[PDB]
């Protein structure tokens, strides 16, 4: 996260930090007490065995609670930057209760509304290649960007129906490397998408793009 500041106990209570050959990787967000909701790109075309979750704790590295993959499932139609979302199945349940708990799911044909604010969370650098990444959890608040003018910036075809934009026309507040999969949440604190991908972190006119859950609802609800 770029421009954020640091998350609060209890804050983002299914957020979890995922893992990948014991180094950061990647955030997600906790379904259920077995399924997390992450980025496809995250995991597509990974071994799984290199994956684990941790949940209920502000640190990456250490304390609450975690797990290893039982299975993984890519949007069917994922491509690159499209579709990015996918069903991580879990091989030990998480209870929620404490500083753990579940999302709530934005609805199936909903959009995020342009100027709405939406708060994203994640482990990801604090600047565009950064050499260390925080074991705290950060959080940065954003307006959502209308698909339109993310299309001016980034091409009409490159932002489709299943994608949405966050960010500050100046720069300066976003997600970053290490941030993908995590949540981004609107002004009701429902989960309304993963982040996903962008042109650089933070730079002015390219907002951060981010897979939308209302698009994919019926994925998500299908393997849930």
């Amino acid at each position: 996260i770029v421009g954020g500041t640091s998350a609060s106990a209890g804050d983002f209570p299914f957020i979890v930090s995922i893992s990948r050959n014991g180094g950061p990787w990647c955030g997600g967000s906790l379904l259920n007490a077995n399924t997390v909701l992450t980025a496809a790109h995250c995991v597509s075309g990974y071994a799984q065995s290199g994956f684990q979750i941790r949940a209920g704790s502000l640190s990456r590295t250490s304390g609450g609670i975690t797990s290893s993959l039982s299975s993984v499932r890519v949007h069917p139609s994922y491509s690159g930057n499209n579709n990015d979302l996918a069903i991580l199945k879990l091989s030990t349940s998480i209870p929620s209760g404490g500083n753990i708990g579940y999302a709530r799911l934005a609805a199936s044909g909903s959009d995020p509304v342009a100027g709405s604010s939406a708060t994203v969370a994640g482990w990801g650098a604090t600047s565009e290649g950064g050499s260390s990444t925080p074991v705290n959890l950060l959080k940065v608040t954003v307006p959502i960007v209308s698909r339109a003018t993310c299309r001016a910036q980034y091409g009409t075809s490159a932002i489709t129906n299943q994608m949405f934009c966050a960010g500050v026309s100046s720069g300066g507040k976003d997600s970053c490397q290490g941030d993908s999969g995590g949540p981004i949440v609107d002004s009701s604190n429902t989960l309304i998408g993963a982040v996903s991908w962008g042109n650089g972190c933070a730079r002015p006119n390219y907002s951060g793009v981010y897979a939308s859950v209302g698009a994919l609802r019926s994925f998500i609800d299908t393997y849930a």
